[PDB]
């Protein structure tokens, strides 16, 4: 092993002691050990290599169907105390859930080989460096690691001798017995997705699928980073980091939380349709953000790759995403197969008439009655081939933020735009963050979901303790260098069931009037729910749309918003004893605005 950190090989011997593996392998993260891990990929059956005239160095990879499911319900925050996991969050007695992962991990990995993998998260020239070693029996666990995080003999030497780090254990948790013949893509039936936050540990077992299996997605960089960032006066978020540029060529950096499925990678790739307007992404899903030396908050990503969704991607609607992908090196995981070797996905131009499904399967055109490729399959691919990457994306300081947005999925009620009355009733907006979306599962059609800070399933602590978070943050710094905050609605919806605002690229006009609102130069009215524009404060110069539907879009109706109050009442019952004052407070003001 190409370490002397003991407390790092110990693990390793007690982990392996456990497991049984038949060889343990440090990763260094190289190109050779890349192409060393694929071949081994392509012979298992697990990956299969893409005809490289269209894709360099890319691979499919198809997986059981019982291991794309949703699993919320298996996913645990294991405290000491249950009311430090909270109503959010699914906890179970620390010890308990050892005695049963102990018992799940005793002789799993049997007949496999088991990777050690070290790796960072943000970049490497970061004076606290957040590091993690991922133990995985999963090889595609480890390629996939390789491009979503900064993985190897890096972040092994950053470790030093004694650096904490991470510990993140993995298995698919199928041992093999000495005959048998293995599978392409080997899970369980039990699955657990574990975080220890007090000793900042994770532990998986059961699914080799995505935030299930690579680790640093969401486990590490939400679930685990929130609770570091709860004690070290930070935040871990769900947010896109945007960089947009003036016609002046002024940068103003945005970080903006969306609920998945409600339109962070399409603002990450925003395309402004302003002339001289220019945008560059930092990222579409995970933002650190940290005061610095200025009393600013600035934000990195501290992952190093996209874990994007495949189904709905094409030229027209990202070309950005596509020419990423075409630069290769890439893993597809449950798309189709062309009858030429290249991948096809619902929504992606052409029309071939037979492929082979995401299950193998063979395909129909107008015939086959289940989508091609699945409909949350996925592509993992470097950030640095995105073309419109910004130049500070490695930077360890990360970039000031001028804007923090909140928003979802809302019908009715909630106007195009609005900004805070102050950092106090920023919090009370994110934290009462409301989509209509449910899940199988859950049902619930016609629901309002409230998704706080778009972290309903990524809390690593009390929801309560984590809006007292927020709120102290505010308090203790200087009100003049924090965030604006800004409420959004994109996808409200006149009578006929028409959008309002036609958003994508329009939105760029939205954030138009939000920077011109940093540099106080553009009005707004005051609502009961905050400051919001009237019509004449937008820029709709060359935007073909009815200006009575803009005015909808923004319309603060004092009806619509008394009905929204029992819901956002029984949402703040619901997060129970740790429901701060100040959220209290915000609330009963907007009660009273409203009358
Ligand atoms: N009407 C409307 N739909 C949008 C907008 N932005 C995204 N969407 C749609 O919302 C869905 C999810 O968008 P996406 O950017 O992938 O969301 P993400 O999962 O949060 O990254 C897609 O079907 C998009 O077409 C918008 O501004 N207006
Ligand atoms: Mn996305
Ligand atoms: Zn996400």
């Amino acid at each position: 092993a190409p370490t002397n950190h003991q407390g790092l090989l110990s693990w390793v011997e007690e982990v392996a002691e456990l497991t049984q593996p038949d060889r343990v392998v440090f990763t260094d993260g190289s190109e050779e050990e890349f192409q060393r891990l694929c071949d081994q990929l392509v012979e298992a059956g697990t990956f299969i290599r893409l005809n490289p005239e269209k894709h360099k160095n890319s691979y499919l990879a198809l997986s059981d169907p019982s291991d794309v499911a949703r699993v919320e319900s298996r996913t645990y925050i294991c405290s000491a105390k249950e009311i430090d996991a909270g109503p959010t969050n699914n906890w179970m007695d620390p010890g308990e859930m050892r005695s049963i992962m102990k018992d799940l991990y005793r002789g799993c990995m049997r007949g496999r080989t088991m990777y050690v993998v070290p790796f960072c998260m943000g970049p490497l020239g970061a004076e606290d460096p957040k590091l993690g070693v991922e133990i995985t029996d999963s090889e595609y666990v480890v390629v996939s690691m390789r491009t979503m995080t900064r993985m190897g003999k890096a972040a092994l030497e950053k470790m030093g001798d004694d650096g904490f780090f991470v510990k993140a254990l993995h298995s698919v948790g199928a041992p093999l017995e000495p005959g048998q013949k293995d599978v392409a893509w080997p899970c369980s039936e039990t699955k657990y997705i574990t975080h220890f936050p007090e000793t900042r540990e994770i532990w998986s077992y059961g699914s080799g699928y995505g935030g299930n299996a690579l680790l640093g997605k969401k486990c590490y960089s939400l679930r685990i980073a929130s609770a570091m960032a709860h004690d070290e006066g930070w935040l871990a978020e769900h947010m896109l980091i945007l960089k947009l540029i003036s016609p002046e060529n002024k940068a103003y950096y945005f970080a903006a939380a969306f609920p998945s499925a409600c339109g962070k990678t399409n603002l990450a790739m925003l395309q402004p349709t302003i002339p001289g307007w220019r945008a560059e992404t930092l990222g579409d899903d995970i933002a650190w953000m940290r005061f610095g030396k200025d009393g600013r908050l600035y934000a990195v990503n501290p992952e190093f790759g996209f874990f994007g969704v495949a189904p709905g991607t094409n030229w027209k609607s990202n070309p950005n995403a596509m020419r990423t992908i075409a630069a290769g090196n890439t893993v597809f995981t449950n798309v189709a197969l062309t009858d030429d070797g290249d991948v096809w996905w619902e929504g992606l131009e052409g029309d071939p008439q037979h492929l082979i499904d995401w299950k193998g399967n063979d395909w129909y055109f107008r015939e086959t009655e289940t989508n091609a490729a699945h409909p949350n399959s996925r592509y993992c691919t470097p950030m640095s081939q995105c073309p419109i990457l910004a130049p500070e994306w490695d930077d360890p300081q990360g970039v000031p933020i001028s804007g923090i947005l909140f928003g979802g999925r809302r019908k009715t009620t909630v106007p195009l735009v609005t900004e805070a009355r102050d950092w106090q009733h920023g919090v009370f907006i994110g934290a009462t963050l409301g989509s209509e979306q449910t899940a199988a599962a859950e049902g619930k059609v016609g629901n309002v979901r409230r998704d706080p800070m778009a972290m309903l399933p990524f809390l690593g602590y009390n929801v309560g303790d984590y809006f007292q978070h927020w709120i102290n943050l505010g308090k203790h710094a200087d009100e003049s260098k924090l965030p604006k905050v800004f409420f959004v609605n994109w996808f409200r919806r006149g009578d006929d069931g028409r959008f309002l605002w036609p958003g994508f690229g329009e939105n760029s006009r939205v954030l138009k009037w939000i920077v011109d609102r940093i540099e106080h130069k553009a009005g707004g009215a005051t609502t009961p729910i905050g400051t919001v524009p009237a019509v004449e404060d937008l820029d709709l110069d060359g935007l073909d749309v009815d200006a009575a539907d803009v005015a909808a879009a923004l319309a603060v109706d004092a009806d619509e918003w008394r009905q929204e109050l029992p819901l956002i009442e029984e949402w703040l019952q619901f997060v129970g004893e740790k429901l701060p004052t100040g959220v209290k407070d915000e609330f009963d003001a907007l009660k009273e605005r409203l009358g």
